[PDB]
Order: structure tokens, then C-alpha cells, then sequence
């Protein structure tokens, strides 16, 4: 169209943070050619979409309520309180009961449906033929003894969610390289021109030295072994320069979105250093033209023995970090089909194939044909993100992960969103299997395209390597999620970026002059800028209003975090507490993200086995790039700020703790229950802390809730070696004192095994998260060590009694330290 069509995009491209018709920096149409193929996957959706349950959202899952859940349900009843403005009943009902059953067993005990069940304050739907006790709320309620109070009014307008319509011959490869131009500059230099299919180098070229000049030319043919026919689609042709350092490198699609070879003249852009990380494996160029280093080329172009299906089943046995030796190789390609049969040997088997021998790729193909096995298989999530890293370049590979992921329920592509926005980071194209079902499934269900767009946005803002393929993404998806949510993401945009300004001013400029300046700042931007309401983008469902500028105040510490208080916008609110919102800039939150998401996903996997380890993954978004948001938890206190309260230099008293959960629960049933929860959540964070590594943490980074519940906070991270947090005030809780025993110490013992050997059932999931993890969210060029860590750390191969006893020995080497390692991080100060 026009005023109104260019208004549109003028409307996306500000909800993304990207131009996405921007053409500056490409070297082909592929991202348009991805615009444009997107269309029909997003119309697919969005044309079988079920309008009531769309605008409805209900939240639902099919697992069986975990064991510990039961036992919070007394006579197989469960209570709900329904409110008709000023009304409130009681409802005695069945945990197998609809919420349609339910309504029918309200107006009949004391248009007709032309009302449903929504929670109380909540944009939350209890709706839908589902058991009541397979909603998430009734389940959060459950865990948190809390009663499910719901409102009764009218069904969401459909009307809301309404969308606005819319080569190839025998020769050897070879790259011209005429050289490199840097405006500005150990002084010497040569470019090396590497052929990568899946992080595998299937040739490589280098060139001559010369002297590092702003201008080096070479003006040479590199010829390559492999010929134009045995280049694999995915291929990339991987150019870097060396000073023996990496300085910069780019990379260039051999074979493109049309399956053409790539020929012609090319200058590229390239990025700089400052060895696994997935920003290395971009097809995207540095936009930044007037400094970046720029390259110049030019394209012109029976059955099986017993020992050895011992052989094969042993290696198919190892963890996916255990390296495949050549002999190994050969093994399982050489028994490819009987390597078929076993859905955890397809990581391996095609860690086998020579991606560089065409002859090779077809057979490989003729493989994946044999479907059957595969395709009936359990879901297996641990295998199936194994097939979507950075080993694996091939389509069909890495679309028959994507296919196994298609089974997922909702609730669970929830737990993997992050992980699996990240896994775009390692396609090769940017129209790939897996950025379709991510679309599809963020279209299909409005809580997992709010953190769909959030997770996209977060690196579109900070990612220049990828910005540009996440963009395309984001865009497609919001010209499917109907208006409803293109408003509603339009009042956090903003709000967002209002509350950017303010926490930027005040870093810069903790004194009342600030405290002036800060009331000063919101109560202008809230008389007139400030939407009526928004949604918290780490929790979605709830409704922020205005703000309490009384109850805002800005942190003492090394950075300047705004501490926020909305009002609820929602009048139904079974309560009146604000929303406390922390607006920190100066780190990046991404790393947090996954921190946080993984943890949730170790919850999830001990629920799978009966476990409640009482972990709180409080709410964290990153919303622009270097700053972001995070949830304040009512109640909570550092366990700093509750020792340094015998507040001195060092020094720290056993028991203040106790004293504080004693002083905060007014009853000793209620502190009895404050120590159990602090020992589940102590135990939970000890060994989730261990596993990922990041167990040494000093006190102020960990708080403590007025319940016991303890939960590390800030893994920036931010500034003698302990496994993990368990110093003399934890134990003291726990009536122990160093060292002996107590019936809470035998029940803390007791707890981490059982949830460390819980997680070691899932040694290969919690592995491929973690590496994945590193490669795309971590600092660092990560090497084959910081990823070997969480092997170690996992006890691989070692059996469940070794296990228990490497454990039970690091919480000892804990107890010998004390407050050793506390009392260091103020001494090293
Ligand atoms: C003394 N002072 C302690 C912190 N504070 C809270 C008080 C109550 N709840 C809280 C917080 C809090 C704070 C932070 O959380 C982070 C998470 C990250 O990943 C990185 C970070 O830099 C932070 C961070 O600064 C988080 N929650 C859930 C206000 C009071």
C-alpha cells in the first residue's frame, strides 16, 4: 500500500531494532529471499490457528503431577474461589476435572458459557479440556500452598488477534585472493582460506607472507584438492589472517540459497579477534565499512561379527564429547545401517561421514530414507540438539532433528526456547527447518512468541555477527501474531526505552541530588510518556501500571541499577503489592539468560524423577544490548547484607542467619518450615552450581527469601577454590557445627546425591546445553577444556557409587574451608 504500508514497516522496524529492508550490508539477496519464503510457513500458521485458544493462551501440560504435588492433596480435592465483582465461592473439586465440568458444576450448584475462568489479576486462562491439575498455575499454586483464585468474566475478542493481509565441472576449486585493506593497522601477514563443512576443515590454502601494510596484495590462485563436484552444499569458504596469530576472519557460502556456486568479485569485511565460538561460523559481513579489515577475491568456477558390534555399541555408548578416533570413524560408516537402528549412534555416524566426497553424501542420504527407525523413536531432546550444533552443516541431518522436535508440547518448547533461538546461530542459511519451527511455534501459541520475540530481540540489539538473520525471524513473526500483541509489544518497546534514558543519565550523574534527579525524571516521564500499562516482559501474563516513584530508588554499587515498584494495572488483584522491576545497564545479561533457563531445565528433569530441589529462577531479560531487566523477589535479602549488618571487615558470626530466619518466621512451625526450604534450595543450588561450573560465589551474590529459600543471583559473573557456597552460617542452620552431624545434615547429604545422580541420568542433555551454552553466549573463545569440565564435573563412566562418594567429597572439602574464601574476596579488595 502506502502511508499506511510504509507506516507498518516504519512500526516493525522500531519493535524490531533493525532495518531489515536496509541493504547496505549484503553481497546477495538471500535475507530478502528469506523475507519472502517465510511468507508462506507464517500464513500456514496463522491460517490453522484456533482463534479462541490463541487469544486464550491457556498453559497446559501432560506430564503426571509429580509425586510431591500429590501429597499437597488431601481428599483428592482441590479448592477454587470464583469472583462476580463483589462475589466469592469455594468450589470443592477433582483434580480430573475440566475447567468446562466445573463451570457446569458453578451456575448449577448457585450466554450461559459466554464466560470463562480467568485468574485473579492475572491475563491467565484456566480454559480448555484439560485435567485441572495439568494446568502450570494450578501446579504453581499447588507447590507454593497457595489458593487458585479466579475471576469469572467474558471471553478475549478473537477480533483482537486480527492480522493485517499482505558450476559444476571436474576442475579443482580455486579463490583469487587479491589482498587486504585496513585503514588502520606482528608486522608480518597471510591469508588463509580454509573449505569448513560443520567445523570440519575439508581443505585448506594458505598464501605467502608479506609485510603487514595497510595494503598487502598477493594477486594469487589458491588451489584446492577438492573438486567443484565433492563441494557440499552448507560449504563455507572460511577466509581468516594471521600475523603466528588470528587477527580477523569472514566467511562466504560456496554454494548459496539456490544451490548455485558462488562466482565472482567480492570485498568482505571482516571481524576482528580480541577457539569454539559460534560468532566464527557468520555468513554475515562487518557492517562497520569505514574500519573493519576488507578482503578482495575473486570466484571463477549380511551380518556382523560379535567383537566388532561390541566395538560399535561401545562407541555409540560414549558422551558426545568423547572424540571419535579415525579408527572409529571407519567403523561406523562402514556399518552404517546397523548403526541406523540406534537413534544415539546418528550424532556419531554422521560425525563419520566425508562431507567433502559427493559419492559419499548421496549414500549418506539413501540412509536417512530408511526413516522408519528414527522417525519412531522417542523423543530424545539431548540427541536431537546434538544434531542441531555446530558438527552438523548438512539440510537433511539437521532437518530430521528439527522433525523430532515437532512432537514437543508446548510447555516444553518453553524450557528450550533460548537454547534453541541460539541453535539458529550455527544454520548455515538463513530460510532453515529449524528457523521455521520456531516461527511456526511462536505463532501457534502467544506465550512462546512473547519470549520468542524478547530472545530474538535481545540478539538482534547486541549481535552484529547475526542481528541480521534474527531480524528476518522477528519480522516474520510479527506479521502473524495478530494486533493485539504488535500493541502490547509496541507499550513495552517503549517503556523499555524510556527507562533506558533514565538508568544512562543517572550512572553518570548514591547522593539525594540523585535521589532528586531520579524522582524528578519519573515523575515526568510518567505525567505524560509512561503507557496507562505493559506487560513484564520476563512474565507475561502479569500487567504493570503505573509506577510508585516513592517506593524507586537506584542501587549502591559498582553499576547504577534502577529498583523499580509498578502498581498492578489489574483491579482484580487478589492482593496489593507492587511489581519490583531492576533496570540494570553495564553487563550482559544474555549469559544470565541461559544461566537461568538451564536451571529451570534441570527443575524440569528433576521433576521427571519425583524432586523439588525449591530452585528460584527469578525473571531476567535482556532488552537491549548491555543492559536489561530483572525480577525482584519480595522478601529477600543478601546473605551479605545480613552478616555485614556482625557487620565489620571480614569477620563473619555462624549464626546470624538463623537469628534472621528465626526473626522472620513468627512461628517455630513456620521457621521449622523456613529450614527444610533452606535446605532443598541449599542443596539444589550446590549442585546445580557445581555442574555449571560457578559454584565459587561470594556472599553478596546470594540471597536468602524470608521463607529460607535461598537463590544465587548475577552470574555476570562479577568479581583459594571452593566447589561451592557452603560456608559455617549455611551449616549452622542446619544444626552442625564443624563437623559433625544433625538429622537437617544427613538430610542436606541426602538431597544432593539424589539430585546429582538425578541430573547424571541426563549426562548427554545437560552436555549439549552446556557446550552449546559456551559457543553461544559465553565471552571467551571457549576451547575443548572449559567444555571438558562438565564431563569431570559429571562423573562420565564412573558408576553411582563412585559418584556419590566424589560428591559427598566435595561438600567435605567445603566444610574444611569455612570461611576461608569469604573472607578472602575482602581481604584480596
Ligand atoms: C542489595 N541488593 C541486592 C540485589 N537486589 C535484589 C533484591 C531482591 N531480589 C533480587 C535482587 C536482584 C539483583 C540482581 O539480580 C541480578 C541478576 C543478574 O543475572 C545480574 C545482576 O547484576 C543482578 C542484580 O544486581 C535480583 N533479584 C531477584 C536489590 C538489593
Amino acid at each position: 500500500m502506502s502511508e499506511e504500508s510504509q507506516a507498518f514497516q516504519r512500526q516493525l522496524t522500531a519493535l524490531i531494532g533493525y532495518d531489515v529492508t536496509d541493504v547496505s550490508n549484503v553481497h546477495d539477496d538471500e535475507l530478502e529471499f528469506t523475507r519472502r519464503g517465510l511468507v508462506t510457513p507464517r500464513m500456514a500458521e496463522v491460517a490453522s490457528r484456533d482463534p479462541k485458544l490463541y487469544a486464550m493462551h491457556p498453559w497446559v501440560t501432560s506430564k503426571p503431577l509429580p509425586e510431591y504435588l500429590w501429597k499437597k492433596i488431601a481428599n483428592n480435592c482441590i479448592f477454587i474461589v470464583i469472583h462476580r465483582s463483589t462475589t466469592s465461592q469455594t468450589i470443592k473439586v477433582s483434580p480430573d476435572d475440566t475447567p468446562g465440568a466445573i463451570l457446569q458444576s458453578f451456575f448449577t450448584k448457585m450466554s450461559e458459557q459466554d464466560f470463562v475462568l480467568r485468574v485473579c489479576g492475572r491475563d491467565e486462562y484456566l480454559v480448555g479440556e484439560t485435567p485441572i491439575k495439568n494446568f502450570q498455575w494450578v501446579r504453581h499454586c499447588l507447590k507454593n500452598g497457595e489458593e487458585i483464585h479466579v475471576v469469572l468474566d467474558t471471553p478475549p475478542d478473537p477480533a483482537l488477534d486480527e492480522v493485517r493481509k499482505e558450476w559444476d565441472c571436474d576442475r579443482k576449486f580455486r579463490v583469487k585472493i587479491r589482498g587486504i585493506d585496513i585503514p588502520v593497522l606482528d608486522l608480518t601477514v597471510f591469508v588463509e582460506a580454509n573449505i569448513q563443512h560443520g567445523q570440519q576443515v575439508l581443505c585448506q590454502r594458505r598464501t605467502s607472507p608479506k609485510p603487514f601494510t595497510e595494503e598487502v596484495l598477493w594477486n594469487v590462485w589458491l588451489e584446492f584438492s577438492i573438486k567443484i563436484k565433492d563441494l557440499p552444499k552448507g560449504a563455507l569458504l572460511n577466509l581468516q589472517i594471521y600475523c603466528v596469530r588470528l587477527l580477523y576472519y569472514v566467511n562466504l557460502l560456496l554454494i548459496d540459497h539456490r544451490f548455485l556456486l558462488r562466482r565472482g568479485e567480492y570485498v568482505l569485511h571482516m571481524w576482528q579477534i580480541s577457539s569454539f565460538n559460534a560468532d566464527k561460523l557468520t555468513s554475515a559481513t562487518n557492517p562497520d565499512k569505514e574500519n573493519s579489515m576488507s578482503i578482495s577475491i575473486l570466484l571463477d568456477n549380511a551380518e556382523m561379527p560379535n567383537q566388532l558390534r561390541k566395538q560399535l555399541e561401545a562407541i555409540i555408548a560414549t558422551d558426545p564429547l568423547n572424540p571419535l578416533t579415525a579408527e572409529d570413524k571407519e567403523l561406523l560408516w562402514h556399518f552404517r545401517y546397523e548403526s541406523l537402528k540406534h537413534p544415539k549412534a546418528y550424532p556419531k555416524l554422521f560425525s563419520s561421514v566425508k562431507w567433502g566426497q559427493q559419492e559419499i553424501v548421496a549414500k549418506t542420504y539413501q540412509l536417512l530414507a530408511r526413516r522408519e527407525v528414527w522417525d519412531q523413536s522417542a523423543l530424545d531432546v539431548g540427541l536431537t540438539m546434538q544434531l542441531l550444533d555446530c558438527n552438523f552443516s548438512d539440510e537433511n541431518v539437521r532437518a530430521i532433528a528439527v522433525q523430532k522436535l515437532e512432537s514437543l508440547e508446548d510447555d516444553d518448547v518453553l524450557h528450550y526456547l533460548l537454547q534453541l533461538v541460539q541453535a539458529v546461530k550455527f544454520e548455515p542459511y538463513h530460510d532453515s527447518a529449524l528457523a521455521r519451527f520456531l516461527l511456526k511455534r511462536g505463532l501457534r501459541n502467544k506465550r512462546i512468541g512473547h519470549f520468542l520475540f524478547w530472545f530474538l530481540r535481545s540478539e538482534i540489539a547486541q549481535s552484529r555477527h547475526y542481528q541480521q538473520r534474527f531480524a528476518v525471524i522477528l519480522e516474520a513473526y510479527l506479521r502473524g501474531c495478530g494486533t493485539a500483541m504488535l500493541h502490547d509489544f509496541t507499550q513495552q518497546v517503549q517503556v523499555i526505552e524510556m527507562l533506558q534514558k533514565v538508568t544512562l543519565d543517572i550512572k553518570s550523574l548514591v547522593s539525594s541530588q540523585v535521589i532528586s534527579q531520579l524522582k524528578q525524571k519519573l515523575e515526568n516521564l510518567q505525567n505524560s510518556q509512561l503507557p496507562e500499562s505493559f506487560r513484564v516482559p520476563y512474565d507475561p501474563g502479569l500487567k504493570a501500571g503505573a509506577l510508585a516513584i516513592e517506593k524507586c530508588k537506584v542501587m549502591a554499587s559498582k553499576k547504577k541499577p534502577l529498583w523499580l515498584e509498578f502498581k498492578c494495572a489489574d483491579p482484580t488483584a487478589l492482593s496489593n503489592e507492587t511489581i519490583g522491576i531492576i533496570f540494570k545497564h553495564g553487563d550482559d545479561l544474555r549469559q544470565d539468560m541461559l544461566i537461568l533457563q538451564i536451571l529451570r531445565i534441570m527443575e524440569s528433569i528433576w521433576e521427571t524423577e519425583s524432586l523439588d530441589l525449591c530452585l528460584l529462577p527469578y525473571g531476567c531479560i535482556s532488552t537491549g544490548d548491555k543492559i536489561g531487566m530483572i525480577e525482584i523477589v519480595k522478601d529477600a535479602t543478601t546473605i551479605a547484607k545480613i552478616q555485614q549488618s556482625v557487620g565489620n571487615t571480614g569477620a563473619f558470626k555462624d549464626e546470624v542467619l538463623n537469628h534472621w530466619l528465626k526473626e522472620k518466621s513468627p512461628t517455630e512451625e513456620k521457621f521449622q518450615a523456613a529450614v527444610e526450604r533452606f535446605v532443598y534450595s541449599c542443596a539444589g543450588y550446590c549442585v546445580a552450581t557445581f555442574v555449571l561450573g560457578i559454584g565459587d560465589r561470594h556472599n553478596d551474590n546470594i540471597m536468602i527469601t524470608e521463607t529460607g529459600n535461598l537463590f544465587h543471583i548475577d552470574f555476570g559473573h562479577i568479581l583459594e577454590r571452593v566447589p561451592f557456597v557452603l560456608t559455617p552460617d549455611f551449616l549452622f542452620v542446619m544444626g552442625t557445627s564443624g563437623k559433625k552431624t544433625s538429622p537437617h545434615f544427613q538430610k542436606f547429604q541426602d538431597i544432593c546425591v539424589k539430585a546429582y545422580l538425578a541430573l547424571r541420568h541426563h549426562t548427554n542433555l545437560l552436555i549439549i546445553l552446556f557446550s552449546m551454552m559456551l559457543m553461544t553466549g559465553m565471552p571467551q573463545l571457549t576451547s575443548k577444556e572449559d567444555i571438558e569440565y562438565i564431563r569431570d564435573a559429571l562423573t562420565v563412566g564412573k558408576n553411582e557409587e563412585d559418584a556419590k562418594k566424589y560428591f559427598l567429597d566435595q561438600i567435605e572439602v567445603c566444610r574444611d574451608k569455612g570461611w576461608t574464601v569469604q573472607f578472602n574476596w575482602f581481604l584480596h579488595l
